């Protein structure tokens, strides 16, 4: 019930954020409209099926409901639906929900996949929006699967458990979520506020763990998306826990991230790289961090000397995403956002759009545009 001390860096050169122009309503509206043009085109391309995790030379392939990423496509549909109230979006996304209910009922391809990622933006999303009982059923069933049961994205995985607690009143859901927050905070964040890797090898035999992918350049580096899972997963958990130490841990992880952004404020795939490295960007890490900062700002005290800096930072990052990284070719299978990195070491989705990146980009847009009720 205590978070270990971490180093909180000062935000260096804060004027690089504070001198930016805030994103206007017209700017965000047009960014949304441009995204939805691509989404409506992709709707006829995927049908009742789903994009692959990442694009191939910037075009998604079509697949069934068997990856770790399928929920993020349904999430794009719900976000768009909240923008325009088009029942077509609702109809298609509810079909996805039905598919997710089937998938959890039959335990199809669940591996060790983050269940929050699969069920929150798809099923919990619909329950937020219209109270659909099947979406609720699918969500609780996934929470129960997670209960039977350390990576930093577990910070988003446990939001499923907080939802289950709220819906059931069963404190066991909450007890697990809270324990898992502190286990994650103390064991997968370094004392310098960098995120760190999970277990790659069996703790008894040293055997390579099955279905575990090396992320980040090295044991000594700072994987950008991992850092971002912290930046967003911490305030999400803070909503449900209200431990002020969580705000300090957020400032540590976020300042660490901001201080390693390059000139256009869009993270390289690993934070050890910046301008001149020749390394690919990971826009998805940046979109995720914008969402996390936006969320934390709902709670951060007015007297926090960095609050205004954070506000300008997320605007600076989102503006760069909209202006330099968002997709401009309205072609079947194109993503919302270019230049992400899925898995550098395995050579997958390197400098490709990815579906979680598209999701968090649209979520950031919707967050800025409206008072958005969280799926998480």
């Amino acid at each position: 019930m205590k978070i270990k001390p971490v180093k909180v860096e000062s935000i260096e050169n804060p004027k690089r954020f504070l001198n930016s122009r805030l994103l206007t309503k017209i700017e965000v509206e047009e960014a949304i409209e441009k995204a939805l043009k691509q989404l409506y085109i992709n709707i006829d391309y995927f049908g009742e099926e789903y994009p692959t995790p990442a694009t191939f030379n910037n075009i998604y392939k079509v697949m069934d409901n068997t990856e770790w990423t399928n929920g993020f496509w349904t999430g794009c549909l719900w976000l768009a639906y909240e923008y325009n109230q088009d029942k077509k979006l609702k109809n298609i996304a509810h079909k996805n929900v039905l598919s997710f209910l089937n998938r959890i009922n039959n335990r199809i391809a669940l591996d060790h996949h983050n269940l929050g990622f699969l069920y929150t933006p798809s099923c919990t999303a619909e329950y937020r929006i219209n109270g659909d009982v099947k979406a609720l059923e699918a969500t609780i069933k996934a929470a129960d699967k997670l209960m039977e049961r350390l990576i930093i994205d577990c910070l988003l995985n446990i939001q499923l458990l907080f939802f289950a607690y709220e819906q059931t009143g069963d404190e066991k859901y909450r007890q697990v979520a809270v324990n898992h927050f502190y286990a994650s905070a103390n064991n997968v964040v370094r004392d310098d506020s960098s995120a760190f890797h999970t277990f790659y090898f069996d703790p008894e035999t040293g055997e390579p763990l099955k279905g575990v992918t090396r992320q980040g350049y090295s044991d000594e580096s700072s994987w950008a998306r991992g850092q971002a899972w912290g930046i967003y997963g911490i305030p999400l958990s803070y909503r449900k826990m209200k431990d002020y130490q969580q705000i300090i841990l957020f400032k540590g992880m976020t300042n660490y991230f901001l201080n390693r952004l390059p000139e256009d404020k869009v993270s390289y795939w690993d934070l050890i790289f910046t301008d001149g490295s020749g390394q690919p960007r990971d826009t998805s890490a940046t979109a995720t961090a914008v969402c996390g900062i936006h969320e934390m700002l709902k709670y951060l005290p007015e007297v926090d000397p960095d609050k205004e800096t954070y506000k300008y930072a997320m605007h600076t990052m989102l503006r760069s995403l909209i202006e330099q990284y968002s997709n401009n070719e309205l072609i079947a299978g194109r993503p919302l956002l270019l230049h992400g990195v899925y898995s550098w070491h395995s050579g997958s989705g390197v400098d490709e759009g990815n579906i979680w990146g598209d999701y968090y980009y649209l979520e950031a847009l919707i967050r800025f545009y409206k008072d958005w009720e969280l799926y998480w």
